[PDB]
């Protein structure tokens, strides 16, 4: 049978999909790994023991425990985000779509999906991976992998708690498809990871870690780099966290067991209801428990190993959106919300950069202020909001982004770099927040193929252009078929825009703002 697979772990069984009027396989909620549940809280993921019978891969698996956005009940702009399955601990599952009749050897694509480290499932709508599967012929592959303080509380030392577990779960996921993915067509040795926001990051620092290199062949990154300034924390500031966690819970402080004991006897929603208590900062796109750079899955600090040449060295294809950084004011910055246009007084802009660059002193902050604001019309509403936008947006995915292309492209072997910035003509979100977070995923997923979603033809064809691309840079490690995507190279910086309009070439992707927050910024703040 076609739905009957036999792998190493033992056989399994999927079930048939019906994708724009056809079908494909899909074999879904496959365990990869050990439940990392009660005594293995917070710890290393064991490799799950294989079964006998046949693993009814029918049914999506559970969402591991995460916070739940509640800012807008009941609205689906924010909503489709959210868990659609029961949340557990036993949450270590992948999901597989295969072509039908099913490949011998197919290009494999491995999604790992974001939420900033404290969020997220392989399961939600916009990750549906039958459209890309049927359309561009891979083996689509979602893995999943635990967030919030079950991902990522570190107390470094421990063996118990070692941080960066959730990097490791993704790690397993990735050693399973290595191993197993020949069975169902996948060609081991042409597998693509991707992934958007904290996927995005996640699959740069498997490009760094010396232990993941071995296990994919080529990159996509969207919309998230290893280096950015929320993706990771020193042990230090790893262990504080974890310690201010407990002292949440009043537990005993007194060793790293007395801790980790205290914490593992805590329900998991008593984690998430304090989660967000111990950012030591007030700030906007900052995350608890995210990875630690501690000597073992980052052998030195990122900033060197991008310096050295310290990383697998292959073709990586990556971009951004033109508006990222206005879910984060929409969520946390005065003055702004969902329903009124969000213009933004002098006062409200002020403490919008102390939100957004939240360790500068005040004289960081004064220089982040000049290079955003037209003094020749400091009181345009308009003005301070986009510019509170962008320096979110700069800050936390554009400039790190281009910083890790930057010292990628010098011993890289290809680099290709998008601008994606078409608003969907469908989006329930309002106008001000622009090119937003997050929405470009819907595309690379191919939903505007279906008609029910109501999007136009021109987007239907934007979508097929990025899938066809993704698709192909992950068979051939070049997005186009032999209009040029043309190679991103250090001295001339070219990329594309993403949108409906014909494609356009163009250079040196907002420089002039990066060149302040990655050499002038770090400068001064170093000084003073
Ligand atoms: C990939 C999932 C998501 C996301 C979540 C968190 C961080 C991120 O970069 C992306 C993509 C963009 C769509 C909107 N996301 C939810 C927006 C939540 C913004 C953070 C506010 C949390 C503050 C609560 N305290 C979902
Ligand atoms: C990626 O690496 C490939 C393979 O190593 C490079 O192709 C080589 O280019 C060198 C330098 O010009 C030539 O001497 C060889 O003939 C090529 N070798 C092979 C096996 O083709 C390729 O240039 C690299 N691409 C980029 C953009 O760096
Ligand atoms: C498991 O597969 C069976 C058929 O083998 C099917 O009834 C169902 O899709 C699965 N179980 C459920 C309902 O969770
Ligand atoms: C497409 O159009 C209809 C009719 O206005 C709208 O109500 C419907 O919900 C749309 N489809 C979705 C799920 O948005």
């Amino acid at each position: 049978s076609e739905l009957l697979v036999n792998t190493k772990s033992g056989k399994v069984m999927g079930t048939r999909v019906p994708v724009l009027s056809s079908h494909i396989s899909a074999f879904l909620g496959i365990p990869f790994a050990e439940p990392p549940v009660g005594n293995m809280r917070f710890r290393r993921p064991e490799p799950k023991k294989p079964w006998s019978g046949v693993w009814n891969a029918s049914t999506y698996p559970n969402n591991c425990q995460q916070y739940v956005d509640e800012q807008f009940p009941g609205f689906s702009g924010s909503e489709m985000w959210n868990p659609n399955r029961e949340m557990s601990e036993d949450c270590l599952y992948l999901n597989i779509w295969v072509p039908s009749p099913r490949p011998k050897s197919t290009t494999v694509m491995v999604w790992i999906y974001g939420g900033g480290f404290y969020s997220g499932s392989s399961t939600l709508d916009v990750y549906n991976g039958k459209y890309l599967a049927y359309t561009e012929e891979v083996v689509l592959v979602s893995l999943s992998y635990r967030v919030g303080a079950f991902g990522f509380l570190a107390l470094h030392g421990s063996q118990e708690a070692p941080g960066n577990v959730g990097l490791l779960d993704q790690r397993m996921a990735l050693q399973w498809v290595h191993d197993n993915i020949q069975f169902f067509g996948g060609d081991p040795k042409t597998v693509t990871i991707f992934g958007e926001s904290a996927g995005g990051a996640s699959v740069g620092m498997h490009i760094l870690s010396p232990g993941s290199r071995d296990l994919f062949r080529r990159a996509i990154l969207q919309s998230g780099s290893p280096n950015c300034p929320w993706a990771s924390v020193s042990v230090a500031e790893g262990r504080r966290r974890a310690v201010e966690l407990g002292r949440n819970l009043n537990c005993n402080l007194n060793s790293d067991e007395e801790l980790i004991h205290c914490l593992r006897e805590k329900k998991p929603q008593e984690l998430i209801d304090v989660e967000w208590n111990v950012l030591p900062f007030d700030s906007i796109f900052r995350f608890s428990f995210v990875p630690v750079i501690d000597g073992e899955f980052f052998p030195t600090s990122l900033e060197s190993m991008l310096n050295s040449g310290n990383f697998k060295k292959t073709q990586i294809l990556l971009g951004v959106n033109k508006d990222e950084g206005s879910f984060f004011l929409l969520y946390g910055a005065p003055g702004f919300s969902k329903d009124s246009e969000s213009k933004i007084s002098r006062e409200d802009f002020m403490s919008g950069v102390k939100l957004s660059v939240p360790h500068a002193n005040d004289l960081g902050l004064d220089a982040v202020t000049l290079q955003y604001t037209d003094w020749m019309d400091d009181n345009n509403g308009i003005k301070n909001r986009d510019g509170l936008d962008d320096i979110v947006g700069d800050h936390n995915v554009i400039c790190p982004l281009m910083h890790f292309v930057n010292k990628y492209t010098k011993f890289g072997n290809g680099t290709y770099l998008y601008f994606f910035n078409h608003r969907a003509s469908n989006l329930v979100w309002p106008e001000w927040m622009g090119v937003i977070h997050g929405y470009e995923i819907e595309f690379v997923f191919g939903l505007p193929l279906v008609k029910e979603l109501n999007y136009t033809a021109e987007e239907e064809a934007l979508s097929r252009r990025i899938m066809h691309y993704w698709a192909t840079f992950a068979k051939t490690g070049n997005p186009n078929e032999p209009s040029k995507w043309p190679l991103f190279t250090t001295k001339e910086q070219k990329f594309i825009d993403l949108n409906t309009e014909p494609m356009k070439v163009h250079q040196r992707l907002r420089v002039q703002m990066c060149v302040f927050w990655n050499q002038f910024l770090p400068k001064l703040l170093n000084a003073t």
